């Protein structure tokens, strides 16, 4: 009895003064003028907190050579870390992976410092290792054994690193790449999690369910093309490298093919499950935009219920509606801060597939391959708003207050 995001939710998609974030300016300076960045997670604690190491936080990122097109970064993503003292000013610390890394190239994924001090960066192996042509083959890997070093200098983080396919799609519960039909199957973006009330261990991912050709589960055989679900799996041991696929948390069958870098934020006693979607993976007949989308449940496996009727959360500007995407949520005090990176600007109308016609440097120069501003937004049970902005790409802890409204 899967949770769904229904269609008659979907026509309801609508931008408002409550979901839409301020235009989003370039950075005075990059940190890193040689290197762009998007798909940015936290180095958490088990509980999920964001993780101070020697009164340091760190943050990952997938990245590719700057001087490289935007369109084509997603085949040779490489897992970078970056640590802070502040917030705002970010080192880079390097690739994570020095050694066998799993696939031709790696996805989003997410990062636990265990209660133990070992290190877990859980991420999506695409591909495989050293292959001929580019395969779209998606599997749930972690880098485990991993050290992180904290001195007054900096942050490196050390020693050898093992790494393991951890899930790969069942074919019952979620689409393997043989069942897809139309759009390119998922089954990526691991992301870890405890559940404050239970004190189970879980791994969310994108993934999509399989839908039989014929089926009729659609009311359009061309609708069930468009199968994105929030797959989750529990370790009974609470070991974060030994996992069980469970039923899905929630189903987008008939609406959208890709519910991205899919997690949850607790606030108070509730179960907030945010996922980022594009508008070009919206099934026909419906018309939402770029942004993150968002469910609310009294139980983390429970009745999923759209924010704001529709389930958009949070959205780009009309007159700028690819600035930003791929955002996380996490709690701040009373506030939600929301972090995605700094997408496509300046595009005058273009749509996405436009861009590729450009000249290498009209491309370039388009995209931002930054933090976006992270956006401050309250919660108030099934209803959202934004509040305000912070600098560029600002993670603080709970322990540090923010400017007043
Ligand atoms: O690069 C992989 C990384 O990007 C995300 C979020 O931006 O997905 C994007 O790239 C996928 C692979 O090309 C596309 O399928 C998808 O449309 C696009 O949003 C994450 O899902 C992933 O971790």
């Amino acid at each position: 009895a899967t949770p769904r995001w229904t269609r008659e939710h979907a026509s309801k998609i609508e931008r408002t003064d409550e979901t839409v974030v301020p235009i989003i300016y370039p950075p005075r300076e990059d940190a890193a003028p040689e290197i762009n960045g998007w798909d940015t997670w936290f180095l958490r604690e088990r509980d999920g907190s964001i993780a101070t190491v020697g009164g340091w936080r760190v943050i990952f990122s997938l990245t590719a050579p700057a001087d490289l097109l935007p369109g084509k970064r997603h085949d040779v993503a490489e897992i970078r870390y970056f640590y802070s003292r502040d917030g705002e000013t970010w080192f880079d610390g390097g690739p994570v992976f020095e050694g066998g890394t799993r696939g031709s190239r790696q996805w989003a994924g997410s990062a636990l410092l265990d209660d133990d001090g070992r290190l877990y960066v859980f991420y999506t192996a695409s591909g495989r290792a050293g292959e001929a042509e580019i395969t779209y083959e998606q599997r749930l890997a972690v880098g485990s054994g991993g050290s992180v070093v904290a001195d007054d200098d900096g942050v490196r983080i050390e020693g050898p690193f093992a790494h393991g396919v951890l899930l790969e799609p069942d074919g019952e519960r979620y689409e393997r790449e043989e069942q897809s039909r139309g759009m390119i199957y998922t089954f990526r973006d691991p992301w870890f999690f405890e559940d404050p009330r239970s004190g189970k261990t879980y791994l969310l991912f994108e993934a999509n369910t399989p839908i039989p050709e014929g089926a009729g589960a659609c009311g359009d055989p061309v609708w069930e093309e468009f199968n994105g679900s929030v797959g989750i799996a529990h370790s009974p041991t609470g070991d974060p490298t030994d996992w069980e696929l469970c039923d899905p948390l929630l189903e987008g069958i008939c609406v959208n093919q890709e519910l991205e870098r899919p997690h949850v934020v607790v606030r108070n006693g509730f179960y907030y499950l945010f996922v980022s979607s594009h508008d070009h993976t919206f099934a026909p007949g419906l018309e939402g935009p770029d942004g993150l989308y968002g469910f609310v449940a009294d139980s983390l496996r429970g009745e999923y219920r759209p924010l704001n009727g529709s389930g958009l959360v949070l959205t780009n500007p009309a007159n700028a509606p690819y600035q930003a995407y791929s955002w996380v949520a996490f709690s701040h005090r009373e506030e939600l801060l929301v972090s995605g990176f700094f997408n496509y600007y300046d595009l005058g109308g273009l749509t996405l597939d436009d861009v590729a016609t450009l000249s290498p440097d009209e491309q370039r120069a388009k995209f931002g391959g930054t933090l976006a501003p992270t956006v401050r937004v309250a919660l108030s049970g099934d209803r959202t708003r934004i509040t305000g902005t912070l600098s560029h790409g600002r993670i603080p802890l709970e322990s540090e207050e923010l400017p007043d409204l």
